[PDB]
């Protein structure tokens, strides 16, 4: 029989959104990669840079096994929000396939717009969902052209820019590789024509550099979080002390393990009323992840447990918990386990958890 | 277990295409809601206004309760066939959500065109089911500009409209909120940007009145019942006295139960050969709920009961009926409960039942 | 219980990519078609024409049933790579429905484009899959008018044409039929507007042609077998003698069954090191199927066998196989039968097969 077994655990911390994550998850069901085997761990860390100005310093690795390539990339960035629509960034890090590599520093901004603002839905919805909108980035990026392949990949880019008219439309086949491209309207997600503002060669202090300036809005129906939910994505304000993530999976023919350890801010977020929840289900996971949790039959062997911290209790769960033991707080069968088949399928059915002192 | 249980019933008057529908549903399965619980009662009736000139009034109330917010929209419309490609309207309804609302009156006229009329598709295909089309509006709407949030939202949209170039592509982000922007290529579906023909402030008897006058056309490669069966869906003249529906749904964390009770024409039409047939199952509905119907695994516990006016029989009927009792059908498990799990999900398996005297 | 049941041979030549492939299935499962009953065969035959310049002669026969009309279309065509990126063909064939029929003529060529091309990838990646691109159709066509119909559309034709500007725009509502149109994105494919190069009447031997040259470009973000396996599809400098296959179904509200026989070169390839694989599986189908192979819970019931020439052995297999006589290897149940369940549903997860002597 095909059965997924998953634990997940969330431990709070009092007042402070923070939150310690652990989730472990394996089934035997082969995964939809059309190369095997394939494996990955990522290990994301963040830390506060500068209070003063909004400044944090990001950094990521990623790392994998597919079909016996070695892959990895690494970023190091400086984020800081300007306003409450414009953040901007600055970086660099580091591209590496078997016996091939090249690094990369950027510069870039963001602005993120919603369609509308209404105080009439504002008032009158209290936990409001979908969020339409658009959002624009502006990207300098360098790469030192310091091998041949750079050279050749550089020089058939100018050459096709300048060629094809169809560039800033077609450029779009190749960014979205495979079935990335399929997932933009499953989540009801568009992406501009590029704009290329400037394309040079420039003389750095080790050799020549290809310069890039170029820009691109994507817009949102309402279910794409990195617009809907744009503040809440970077608690940067939240961020007291460095918070990380590690996660990897292993996957063959056979099945795919997965196991996850976190602690990091915006966990839970102030319900009103006195009240607090764990933070709504991004929506884009659910939805992109749906499009491969179909293809086999499974049951489900799953357990969910939440601590609070000292002195808060549940006001409110649906699904119910089975069991609590002080702080602690249990789901398994039932009810939670008909919600968790229904999300790794790809439902967005609301979970919903209230607590309060 | 997931269990599915539905009762369906059909009883048909006698020559007429009219016929009383009935509907019961439950299953204990989440929604794809990320806003829950959800409650909705829907109304509708219509009656023969002046059938000279072909009119027919329209009237809909939905209500409905989300997460604590009750919301409700009401529409009052007289409806007529101009020819037989072009149908206009005139009317007036309401919307409100919590402590908030508006009204607003409108005229508009919708031109409904088939890409190609081939007689040697009509001779040779008994039961056409795809057709391609395109279809236009042109509307033209006033909403009375009453309150602060309406001054707002004109002002907002009138400052937008002037400034961004994009509007008439972008305004499409808005409208298809959620997942309906999803749910359009499904169905095979296409909007064009709009066209903004005239947005003025007039003065109403009793106030300012936004008033705005545009057009959009939208394509549909063949699924798309609202282009595909145009005629069929709009039985102006077959309607001899009022018709009306009632329908209703509960829904939370735990299942969903669902109830209809109608009776209107257009339920049965002629087949040729003298013989009579259900109509074609439209396509639509069971695309879009395709789209939610896959998240749990269910057993299926359903009936379907077809009442035939007295001295008519069925001649044909795949899947088989079960039983028979004098103008009585009926239809449970084996293939039928195979057909059922099967357009729940999404499928457009065709189940053809002729009858005749 | 709805139960898949198949059966699938590979009987492999020595050395030469040639193979002979034999499928049978059947399930108890309603076709997702709106018109029911729907059976048809399908026969393809191919030969070589002048191995000195490229050209084989291909022929093709489509012949079904439709909710009782019958429909046939056969097709003969000569083919050759004229470069590596460019392909030419020169036909004819015939359409016929119930009591119509008309007859076609024409020439092409189709021009396929890879975005980039990188020795850093090739050398790094064994075994490529995705690979994103353009192909560009540039077509001649001839249908004599004989018969009132032809007339009609033509003249409809050149009207809409002369009339309306979004013609080569909507042209592709009409092109992409139902469903087709849906499956499109799903595939992460692109179709461009087309461009009419010319539209003329000519006079005939026998009378009056309508003539038209026109193209059209697809994208394709690297899952469009057509695209990123181009010259593998067509494997011309195999064919030392004739390959064909012979195919068919029938269905009904009640299930499926299927029949599949044939025997042509490509069904193995290098995979280097003086191993030999099965071919990659093309993602079209999966992916395409996958659309329909959703709507009924199922259990499989199925076998595959391989035959490998005299004196050649597996040296790698996953999943792995059962059971081995001598060059005959079978799979079956255990983690094949889920990767059946997964494939059919629409997956894509890689099943390798590596053989060597
Ligand atoms: C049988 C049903 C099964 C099931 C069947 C499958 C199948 C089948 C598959 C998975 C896959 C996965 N499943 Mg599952 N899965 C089940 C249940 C689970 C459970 C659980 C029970 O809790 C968990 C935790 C998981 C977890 C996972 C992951 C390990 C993995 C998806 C990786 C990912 O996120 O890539 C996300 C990847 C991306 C975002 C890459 C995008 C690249 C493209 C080009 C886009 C660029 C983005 C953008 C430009 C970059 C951003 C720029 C800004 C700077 C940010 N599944 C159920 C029970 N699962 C998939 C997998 O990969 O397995 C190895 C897969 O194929
Ligand atoms: C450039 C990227 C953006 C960004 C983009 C997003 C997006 C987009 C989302 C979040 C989400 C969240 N982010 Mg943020 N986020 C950024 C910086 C931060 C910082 C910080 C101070 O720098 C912090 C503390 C956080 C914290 C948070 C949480 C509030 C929230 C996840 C909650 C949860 O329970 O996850 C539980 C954790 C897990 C289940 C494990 C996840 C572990 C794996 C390793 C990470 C995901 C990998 C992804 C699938 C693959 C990346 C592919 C790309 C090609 C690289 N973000 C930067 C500025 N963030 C999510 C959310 O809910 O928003 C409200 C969300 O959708
Ligand atoms: C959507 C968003 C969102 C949302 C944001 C950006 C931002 C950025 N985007 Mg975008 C799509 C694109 C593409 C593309 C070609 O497809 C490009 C090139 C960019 C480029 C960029 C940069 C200009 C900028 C910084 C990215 C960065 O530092 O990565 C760092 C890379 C990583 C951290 C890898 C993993 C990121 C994932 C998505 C985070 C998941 C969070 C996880 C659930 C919880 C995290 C807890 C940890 C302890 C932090 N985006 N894009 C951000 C910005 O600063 O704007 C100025 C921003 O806020
Ligand atoms: C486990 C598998 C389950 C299942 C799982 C689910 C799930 C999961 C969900 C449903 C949902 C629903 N299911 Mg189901 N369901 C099952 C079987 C059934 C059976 C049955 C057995 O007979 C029935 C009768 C139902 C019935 C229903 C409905 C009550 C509901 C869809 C509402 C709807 O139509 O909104 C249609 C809505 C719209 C058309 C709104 C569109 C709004 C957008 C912005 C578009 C605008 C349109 C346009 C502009 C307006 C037109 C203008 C012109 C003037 C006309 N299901 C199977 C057995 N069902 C969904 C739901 O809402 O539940 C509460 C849902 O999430
Ligand atoms: C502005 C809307 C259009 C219109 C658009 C459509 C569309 C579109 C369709 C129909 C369909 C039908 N219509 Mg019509 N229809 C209109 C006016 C009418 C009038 C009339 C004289 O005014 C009549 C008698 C009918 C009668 C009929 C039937 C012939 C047929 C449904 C058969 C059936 O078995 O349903 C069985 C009934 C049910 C299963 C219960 C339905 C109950 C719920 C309350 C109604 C659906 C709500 C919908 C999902 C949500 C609306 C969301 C919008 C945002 C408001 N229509 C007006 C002019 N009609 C359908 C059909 O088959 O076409 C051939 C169809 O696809
Ligand atoms: C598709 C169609 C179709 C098809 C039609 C329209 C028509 C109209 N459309 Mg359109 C999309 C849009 C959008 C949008 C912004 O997305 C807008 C604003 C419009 C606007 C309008 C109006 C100009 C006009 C009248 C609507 C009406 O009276 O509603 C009244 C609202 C309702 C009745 C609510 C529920 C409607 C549902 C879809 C009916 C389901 C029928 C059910 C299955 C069986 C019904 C039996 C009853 C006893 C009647 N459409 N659109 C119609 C017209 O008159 O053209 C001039 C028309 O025929
Ligand atoms: C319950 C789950 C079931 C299942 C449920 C279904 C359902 C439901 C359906 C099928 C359908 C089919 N299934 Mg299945 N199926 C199962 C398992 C199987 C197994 C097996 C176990 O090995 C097999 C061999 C099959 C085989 C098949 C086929 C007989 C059939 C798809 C026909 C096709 O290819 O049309 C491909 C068709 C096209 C490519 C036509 C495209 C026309 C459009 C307009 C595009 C034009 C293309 C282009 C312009 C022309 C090219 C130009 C160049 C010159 C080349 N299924 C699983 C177990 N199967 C479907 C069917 O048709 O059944 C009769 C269907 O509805
Ligand atoms: C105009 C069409 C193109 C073409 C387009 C394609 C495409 C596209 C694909 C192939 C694929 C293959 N082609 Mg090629 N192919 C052409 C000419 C040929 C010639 C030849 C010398 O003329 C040969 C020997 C082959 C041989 C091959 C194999 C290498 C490979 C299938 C392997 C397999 O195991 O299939 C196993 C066989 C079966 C499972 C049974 C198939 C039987 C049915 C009758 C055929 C499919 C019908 C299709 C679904 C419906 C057609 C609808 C259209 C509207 C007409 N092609 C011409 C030039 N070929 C596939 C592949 O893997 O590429 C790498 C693939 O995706
Ligand atoms: C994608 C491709 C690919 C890929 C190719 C074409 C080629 C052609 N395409 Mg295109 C889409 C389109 C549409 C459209 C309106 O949608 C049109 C009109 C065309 C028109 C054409 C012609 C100019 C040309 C020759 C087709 C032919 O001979 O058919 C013959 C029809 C058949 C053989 C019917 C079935 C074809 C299926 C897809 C083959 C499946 C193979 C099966 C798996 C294994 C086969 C083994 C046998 C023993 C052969 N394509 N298109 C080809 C060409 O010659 O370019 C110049 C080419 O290589």
């Amino acid at each position: 029989v095909t059965t997924a077994h998953s634990d997940y655990e969330i431990v709070l911390e009092g007042g402070s959104s923070w939150g310690k994550v652990k989730a472990r998850a394996k089934v035997n069901a082969p995964p939809a990669s059309p190369l095997l085997p394939a494996d990955c761990d990522v290990k994301l860390n963040v830390k506060p840079l500068d209070p003063a100005k909004g400044f944090v310093r990001i950094s990521a690795v990623f790392e994998s096994i597919v079909d016996s390539t070695k892959n990895k990339l690494t970023i190091e960035a400086d984020i800081a929000n300007e306003t409450k629509e414009r953040r901007i960034s600055v970086g660099e890090g580091m591209v590496s396939v078997g016996d091939f590599s090249h690094t990369f520093s950027f510069e870039g901004s963001v602005v993120n717009l919603f369609y509308y603002r209404s105080d009439a839905v504002r008032r009158n919805v209290p936990n409001p969902i979908y969020m339409q909108g658009r959002q624009f980035h502006d990207i300098l990026m360098k790469v030192p052209l310091d091998n041949n392949d750079l050279i050749d990949t550089w020089e058939g880019t100018v050459k096709a820019i300048g060629s094809t008219g169809a560039f800033n439309d077609w450029i779009r086949d190749f960014w979205f590789i495979g079935p990335a491209f399929t997932a933009l309207n499953e989540g009801g997600q568009r992406i501009s024509r590029i704009e290329v503002n400037g394309l040079n060669t420039e003389s750095g202090p080790k050799g020549p550099v290809g310069v890039s300036r170029w820009r691109f809005s994507h817009g949102g129906s309402g279910m794409v979080d990195s617009i809907s939910r744009w503040a809440e994505l970077f608690p940067s304000d939240k961020l007291n002390r460095p918070a990380q993530v590690e996660a990897g999976f292993r996957s063959d023919s056979q099945g795919i393990e997965v196991k996850v350890d976190g602690e990091f801010p915006g966990v839970s977020v102030d319900a009103g009323g006195g009240l607090r929840r764990i933070l709504n289900h991004p929506l884009i996971p659910l939805v992109h992840h749906g499009m491969v949790g179909k293809f086999n039959n499974f049951n489900v062997d799953a357990q969910l447990k939440v601590v609070l911290p000292k002195g808060y209790k549940i006001r409110y769960a649906a699904p119910q918990y089975r069991s609590q033991n002080l702080e602690e707080y249990r789901w398994s069968g039932g009810a939670y386990a008909r919600w968790v088949e229904h999300v790794c399928k790809g439902g967005v059915g609301q979970f919903e958890i209230l607590y309060a002192q």
